[PDB]
């Protein structure tokens, strides 16, 4: 088995769920195994934001201080004095994985508990958000806090991006931001053939957790929804992006 060999090569545990929405063909490997979701939660968080906010609501300017800044603020740290609109925060969260942006958006939808309730409402009984960034990235073996599964993350991404959980213009917004992600060049994007379009959100967490969730479009026909999650034995383990790229190639061959 190709996934098993990847786990051996990269000394990592893999979680895979892929669905061809045109055929209902799937590729799965430990699809119900829990992993820390890390920054991938940012995608579902914008999903819920878009359920609740009108387009003009996204123009609201959010003021914050140097004190609101956490550990990874590539865009937010450059706009303390002027603030950022919710739309700009969504852009920074999704495309740069800006942690302060995620936190500010989280507050707008009522925090982790509210995020969890809204995910439960769309049929996600698995994803378990409890914390803000960056604390959420740190999950110990056996814990379910701030974890989900490949199946549940893929299904929730599918719900917001492809299904009627959002109206078409809002689905388009989410997809456009994700298509233009800056952080995923070495992951799912690196494992698809030429001509395939990718809308992804990455994550990295403790125990060398390295994730990417995506909608991918072949040149012709219906989109594929894919979650590729991974973790390792040691708390301070480094990850290798190639694991995700190679796992994606396996999924592409199998479909
Ligand atoms: C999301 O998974 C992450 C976000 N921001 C950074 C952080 O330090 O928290 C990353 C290392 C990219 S992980
Ligand atoms: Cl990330």
């Amino acid at each position: 088995d190709d996934f098993a060999k990847l786990e051996e090569q990269f000394d990592a545990k893999l979680g895979i769920f892929a669905l061809d929405t045109g055929t209902n063909r799937t590729v799965t490997y430990r699809p119900d195994e829990r992993f820390a979701f890390a920054s991938t939660i940012k995608a579902l968080t914008v999903g819920v934001l878009l359920q609740q906010k009108s387009i003009e609501d996204l123009n609201q300017r959010i003021t914050y201080t140097r004190d609101d800044l956490v550990n990874y603020n590539p865009i937010t740290e450059k706009h303390v004095d002027t603030g950022m609109t919710l739309k700009e925060l969504a852009d920074a969260s999704l495309r740069y994985s800006d942690n302060t942006a995620q936190n500010l958006i989280l507050k707008q939808i009522g925090g982790p508990e509210s995020l969890k309730k809204e995910l439960r409402k769309i049929g996600d009984e698995v994803t378990n958000p409890e914390r803000f960034e960056p604390e959420l990235n740190e999950v110990n073996p056996g814990e379910t806090q701030d974890t989900s599964t490949a199946r549940a993350l893929a299904t929730s991404l599918q719900a917001f991006a492809l299904e009627d959980k959002l109206p078409s213009e809002k689905r388009e917004l989410l997809i456009d931001w994700m298509k233009r992600n800056t952080t995923g060049d070495a992951l799912i994007r690196a494992g698809v053939p030429e001509g395939w379009e990718v809308a992804d959100k990455t994550g990295a967490g403790s125990y060398g957790t390295r994730n990417d969730i995506a909608i991918i479009w072949p040149p012709k026909g219906d989109p594929v929804v894919l979650a590729v999650l991974s973790s390792r034995d040691k708390k301070d383990a480094k990850y290798d992006d190639k694991l995700i790229a190679e796992a994606t190639k396996v999924v592409v061959k199998a479909l």
